[PDB]
């Protein structure tokens, strides 16, 4: 084999897709035959239905080659004839990592900024961006995308426990609050295999449950393990994994959704089958080799956009091939087929379209493999242009060439004035204005203000990556405080918090749990969102925070968003208050205010924010039925969103009020000790009511 006669090295690649598929999906009918099980076959060497003969036979001698060879003596070889080796993972925990940086640039930030087929994305930067990892390798893939989403990506990843089991401490970015692993059956107590109904049924189950029942936006998939000995059996050994993860694929991934996953040599029917499934079950389906996968090898990935509606069938019939096969272990027996040949040669451009792939990865990895072997009986040859392509390489991806070595060990008063960005300090420390019957007015355009009930005192929280949380109580005098909490937060995150004690039952029996409950936010992983709209840096931070929970760890304190009400729908907070017995207060009924879940906590009074800016107000039109904004200086009106009138993080704070709900004060009708010079939820209602029209 020449392979000195291969193309030049180069950063640029081209992407070739199948055909759209045109026919129906498959349903339960149609696919109630297409399963074939039979011997259990060990032999590859014959699996030419979608390979030549020649290319197939060549591939396996070239990889037999090594056979009696030295590995170490390979791998070195290795290192020295693939041009893109240099590359490695650049600042990641690993090379995978960098795939992915590879593939997201080359598909158009298909996977960062997932689009739909008509090229609308499918999340506002300015809602969450949902994403699965299963079968990774520490998560160099959550790796990259975390670090490039910050906390506008929330991950959920299962992979096999032990030596390879997930290494959130390690990632450049990010934290256990923004990839959350659930390991199947148990939560975080089981064991991550993705072979197992139950954790397939049990992750699908959780991600479901954390993405609006809708599902993931995408999920990428890269199993593999270790063949050593038989490594030309590498696809039958893992078809089972392969399986399994098209089939997490068609039970996570949402409408629309995409899905990449790593396959090896797909010369048998069943491998060639299953990718039949994807590009029945997606609009749009390729099979691609980044240069950041060894040339030498098997290893490619099959890419996928847009979920079709209507794939339940397939993902049924999936999950009963896969109960098969877990039957069929250590038995002579195995599932062949999982559809048909001659539903797959019926489609002359599919087939036309995998032979042709097949081939031309033969083709190259021959090549490869001939100089791999070339350069062990050669050790003076090399590749002088590692160097340049690499460089190159991390230009086009947009990859800054840094390395991760910045373990961020700064404290937390230097890391505030860091996130502050020269903001004058004395901004951190202003009180709040107390509601009284004299202030009452402040609070008089009403529309102007959002309110929401406070638990516990207000408190700044800085997150230094990981448990490193540390909290601060706006004087200059005062330290920062390290978080006595089970719970994580990624680096780079500047919180407005109260610490909440959560009850969930009544009596005896009531559990209690600390929570972190976000007022307002200023910076999250990195990225500024102090001069946004309070509204939108609430959603933002219903973004984080939704991102920053813990499903599969019960064990960990949970963060969450306060509750945000309109300042002329506050009759609507009085509904969720109720008297109830708290553990320790000798039977007397205490005031209770109970959240979207089951649990409840005790009310220390209701926090008004300001959202629109000095001289900015917001009024309601009459005669057009909706809300209006109107500049006081210029007299100008617009039922459109000023960007001058958006009220910054500072100004909400500065111009917060407070209503204390002490001793004396009635906001539910069963405490009435109303304390004439303290005003009641009546006062306050009356005052918003007459100020609404």
């Amino acid at each position: 084999v020449d392979w000195r006669d291969e193309p030049e090295p180069s950063a640029c690649e081209q992407v070739s897709w199948f055909p759209e598929c045109t026919t129906e999906i498959p349903d339960t009918q149609e696919m109630s035959d297409w399963m074939v099980v039979g011997k259990r076959k060990m032999i590859i060497e014959d699996e030419t239905e979608f390979c030549g003969e020649e290319l197939l036979h060549s591939v396996l001698q070239c990889k037999s080659v090594f056979d009696v060879l030295d590995g170490e003596e390979m791998r070195r070889a290795r290192t020295r004839a693939n041009p893109y080796e240099m590359i490695r993972g650049v600042f990641f925990l690993n090379r995978a990592a960098m795939k992915m940086a590879n593939m997201d640039f080359v598909f158009d930030r298909m996977f960062t900024n997932p689009r739909d087929s008509y090229g609308k994305p499918l999340v506002k930067d300015r809602e969450l961006l949902y994403f699965a990892d299963v079968c990774a390798g520490p998560g160099g893939f959550s790796e990259y995308v975390l670090w490039r989403k910050k906390w506008h990506a929330k991950g959920f990843g299962m992979t096999l426990k032990g030596p390879n089991d997930f290494k959130l401490e390690d990632f450049y970015s990010a934290s256990s609050e923004l990839f959350e692993p659930y390991y199947g059956e148990g939560g975080i107590d089981g064991d991550g295999d993705i072979t197992r109904p139950e954790n397939i049924s049990a992750f699908r189950n959780f991600v479901l449950d954390n993405t609006d029942r809708k599902g993931v936006h995408f999920l990428m998939a890269d199993g593999g393990f270790s063949v050593e000995g038989q490594e030309n059996l590498q696809e039958i050994l893992s078809k089972q994994l392969l399986l399994c993860q098209f089939l997490m694929a068609l039970s996570i991934v949402r409408t629309g959704g995409h899905f990449i996953c790593k396959t090896f040599d797909l010369f048998t029917p069943f491998s060639v089958g299953l990718v039949y499934l994807l590009y029945c079950c997606f609009e749009r389906v390729c099979l691609f080799k980044p240069i950041t996968s060894r040339p030498a090898n098997s290893e490619r990935y099959v890419v996928c956009k847009g979920l079709k509606v209507g794939i339940d069938d397939v993902r049924d019939y999936l999950f009963a091939v896969n109960i098969k096969l877990n039957q069929l272990r250590n038995t002579d027996s195995d599932v062949n087929l999982v559809v048909p040949l001659e539903v797959i040669k019926g489609d002359h451009e599919f087939t036309d379209y995998m032979i042709r792939s097949n081939e031309s990865h033969c083709s190259l990895q021959i090549k490869a493999l001939a100089k791999i072997h070339a350069f062990v009986q050669d050790t003076t040859l090399s590749e002088p242009r590692q160097a340049e392509i690499r460089k190159e390489c991390l230009r086009l991806w947009g990859i800054p060439d840094q390395a991760r070595v910045a373990p961020s060990s700064s404290d937390p008063k230097s890391k505030f004035f860091e996130l502050i960005q020269g903001t004058e300090i004395d901004i951190f420390s202003y009180k709040p204005t107390l509601l009284t019957s004299k202030t009452l007015e402040k609070i008089r355009p009403v529309f102007d203000y959002r309110c929401m009930v406070s638990g516990s005192e207000q408190k700044f929280l800085i997150g230094l990556g990981k448990s490193q949380i540390y909290t601060w109580d706006g004087r200059q005098s005062d330290r920062w405080i390290k978080l006595d909490l089970k719970t994580e937060l990624p680096r780079d995150t500047l919180l407005s918090v109260e610490i909440v004690h959560e009850l969930k039952g009544e009596g005896k029996a009531q559990r209690k749990i600390s929570a972190i409950h976000i007022l307002d936010v200023l910076v999250l992983n990195g990225t500024d969102v102090r001069e946004q709209h309070f509204n939108q840096r609430i959603q933002l931070a219903e973004k984080f925070v939704k991102a920053v929970s813990k499903p599969s760890r019960p064990d960990m304190n949970p963060i969450r968003v306060k509750e945000v009400y309109r300042l002329e729908e506050m009759e609507k907070i009085f509904v969720r208050l109720e008297m109830k017995i708290i553990k320790g207060s000798s039977g007397t009924p205490k005031l209770s205010y109970t959240g979207r879940d089951d649990r409840h906590f005790v009310p220390m009074g209701l926090y008004i924010v300001r959202t629109v800016n000095e001289p900015w107000t917001m009024g309601f039109s009459k005669s057009f039925k909706k809300k209006f904004f109107y500049n006081k200086k210029t007299k100008d009106s617009t039922f459109d969103l000023p960007a001058d009138s958006i009220a910054p993080f500072h100004i909400c704070y500065y111009g917060r009020l407070f209503w204390e709900w002490g001793d004396g004060i009635r906001v539910h009708d069963s405490q009435k000790p109303q304390d004439q010079d303290k005003l009641s939820k009546e006062d306050v209602l009356s005052f918003i009511q007459m100020h609404r029209a």
